[PDB]
């Protein structure tokens, strides 16, 4: 089931991780004219646009009328800002079809050939679609944790597949990941460009090497007894989630180990079976959460056998309201169900307690 989309999904998040990885530090360094800011104070890079470029673009060539979510536009971008998105595509190109192109796939075709720099303006902007509660979309984070790509840390390349308001397919590339930093063993061929990991609605999550993304391993979330031996997951932006009333749930439950790291990396690493808790409570009540930042995590850590809900409500995350989440935080967990409740009940005492 969905057997084309997820191969097109896979090989999209695939050519942008490698993109991503290679501009890391050429961004960072040149942080003076790759660098836009967004109406939000929130940063976009050439990375974040040549990224979203090569995913719509491969979306569209196999799929022509396909609706996407996505999370940048190219409204104002110069030429010149424009032709450094398109140098990097191609330059990307030249690296990636060396080693690592797959047979029998398109990433561009006749109709979206991503020739010009009017070829990019416009496939960015097919990520304009609002979302809604009928019908099949995409929603696309390019680069999800620009903050984390920045301090050449971790970030994520997320797609997921929505239909009817609810995710049927994910794909998150975390082209920075190396589980030996956490208390895994890491792959064959990970170096290169890190890992993607996918699901697909009924099917099981998997992860792959980017750089084989042939031979998927199964992965499960893992279940631990005791809260006072569970490890938690957090961002590293303080701006992004209440980490003081974090602490209290942590404190409560007696964890002690946490791990903090930017983008849907942390729903990886739960689904993989490395931690137990992601917590991400609100600070402000009124921020309304994008889908594009817990979409893909959505459908991998529901079938490795986790549990996603928002964080006061403790009700599941509806991706049918449009581009944002009505609900308030998001906690996802290992489960079982029990585990679950106990941290949302605690965190919305927590926050009750204001
Ligand atoms: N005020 C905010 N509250 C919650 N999330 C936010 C906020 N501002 C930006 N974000 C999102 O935080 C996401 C990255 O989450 P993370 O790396 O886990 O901290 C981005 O993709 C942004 O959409
Ligand atoms: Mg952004
Ligand atoms: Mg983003």
């Amino acid at each position: 089931a969905l057997e084309r989309e997820l191969l097109v999904a896979t090989q999209a998040v695939r050519k942008a991780s490698l993109l991503t990885k290679r501009i890391q530090s050429e961004v960072i360094s040149h942080k003076d004219s790759t660098t836009i800011t967004k109406n939000d104070n929130s940063p976009v890079t050439t990375g974040d646009y040549a990224a979203q470029t090569i995913i719509i673009n491969a979306i569209k060539s196999n799929f022509p009328d396909d609706k996407v979510v996505g999370e940048e536009s190219s409204s104002g971008l110069s030429d010149a800002f424009v032709s450094g998105i398109l140098n990097e595509i191609k330059a990307n190109d030249e690296v990636y079809n060396k080693n690592y192109k797959k047979d029998d796939f398109l990433f561009t075709n006749d109709q979206f050939p991503l020739k010009s720099l009017e070829d990019v303006r416009q496939i960015i902007d097919f990520g304009n679609y609002e979302g809604g509660r009928k019908g099949r979309f995409w929603c696309l984070d390019p680069i999800d944790g620009t903050k984390g790509f920045l301090r050449g840390e971790q970030f994520a390349v997320c797609l997921a597949l929505i239909v009817d308001g609810v995710v049927q397919l994910g794909c998150i590339g975390c082209p920075n990941l190396v589980l030996s930093s956490y208390g895994a063993q890491d792959l064959k061929g990970h170096e290169s460009f890190g890992y993607i990991f996918r699901a697909v609605r009924g099917l099981g999550a998997f992860y792959s090497p980017s750089s084989d993304a042939e031979s998927w391993t199964k992965i499960h979330v893992r279940h631990l007894k005791d809260t006072k031996d569970m490890i938690t997951l957090e961002g590293v932006e303080k701006g992004h989630s209440s980490h003081d009333e974090q602490t209290a749930i942590k404190n409560k439950l007696n964890i002690s180990k946490s791990l903090h790291l930017d983008s849907q990396a942390k729903y990886c690493l739960l689904a993989l079976g490395l931690a137990d808790v992601y917590l991400r409570l609100p600070i402000k009540l009124s921020y309304q959460e994008k889908i594009w930042d817990h979409a893909a995590g959505n459908v991998i850590v529901h079938e490795a056998g986790g549990i996603h809900t928002d964080a006061m409500e403790d009700v599941p995350l509806d991706f049918g309201n449009g581009r944002t989440l009505a609900t308030k935080g998001v906690i996802a967990s290992s489960g079982p169900r029990e585990l679950h409740d106990l941290v949302v009940s605690t965190s919305c005492d927590v926050i009750q307690s204001r």
